[PDB]
């Protein structure tokens, strides 16, 4: 039993191809199974950068520890079909002090530069992001506040509560739903976290960010009205500078 997913090749274009995924009973859609990177592409690219392989059934960053400052064979991956209201289930393993994340709801922006070039913009400036981390060594587990930038939270906005994370070398399950604005992040058969899209609160969160409408602009209207006109985007996987591996990654549609 399987379902025909529509994909996009490249940058912004339409989703004219399809793959037939495996569904499960419950409607569960597999995504990525560790055969292929099917319907995978670089986030603004036409291919899947080079250091994201599949090792051992495993969807595998190789990492170069350079953090935010990505390599020409790095960049983050998405999977190339926009999602409105879904519910994404996955394992993930982090290397020692490592670093990555999930995105959800990511589109693909480009601005124009002082000569008029289309310049691509990161998908953290339109994407909510579920933390990926080695607590106990990577110092983000320190920054923000309460604990918003440790495993499973929506990224210096609202922590996991509990922090229920399994150490660096262990399988974590991570949860994201997304049903008609309203989102819930599980780690390890645990809801960490629930928060309103497109609200009141959802601005004044926004406003006391980095991406708040004084500091970025361009990512404030992006993130405020968030998944664009439609309030849908892609799911995908952050490239930190570190290794780390994902599996079992599948995706409900909720009607």
């Amino acid at each position: 039993t399987t379902t025909a997913v529509s994909y996009s090749k490249s940058l912004k274009a339409p989703e004219t191809d399809s793959l037939n995924l495996p569904i499960d009973a419950d409607g569960y859609i597999t995504i990525f199974d560790g055969k292929s990177l099917d319907g995978w592409r670089g986030y603004g690219k036409d291919k899947v950068p080079s250091r994201w392989i599949i090792e051992d059934g495993c969807l595998k960053f190789c990492g170069t520890g350079t953090g935010e400052g990505q390599t020409g064979e790095g960049g983050d991956l998405i999977f190339a079909h926009k999602f409105k209201n879904f519910e994404l289930e996955l394992e993930w393993k982090i290397s020692k002090g490592g670093n990555s994340g999930i995105f959800y709801l990511a589109q693909e922006v480009t601005s124009k530069d002082k000569d008029g070039n289309e310049v691509l913009e990161p998908i953290y400036i339109s994407a909510p992001e579920f933390q990926v981390l080695d607590n106990a060594n990577h110092p983000d587990a320190k920054l923000g506040k309460d604990n918003n930038r440790q495993a499973a939270s929506l990224y210096d906005m609202i922590p996991a509560v509990p922090q229920n994370a399994k150490p660096f070398g262990e399988w974590n399950k991570a949860k994201i739903m997304v049903y008609k604005g309203t989102v819930v992040h599980g780690q390890n058969d645990e809801n960490v976290l629930e928060y309103h899209l497109w609200t009141k609160q959802w601005t004044e969160m926004l406003q006391a960010s980095k991406f708040s409408e004084e500091k970025w602009p361009l990512a404030f209207e992006l993130l405020n009205n968030c998944g664009g006109e439609n309030h849908e985007g892609f799911i995908g996987v952050q490239d930190h500078g570190d290794d780390v591996w994902y599996r079992n990654i599948r995706v409900k549609v909720l009607d």
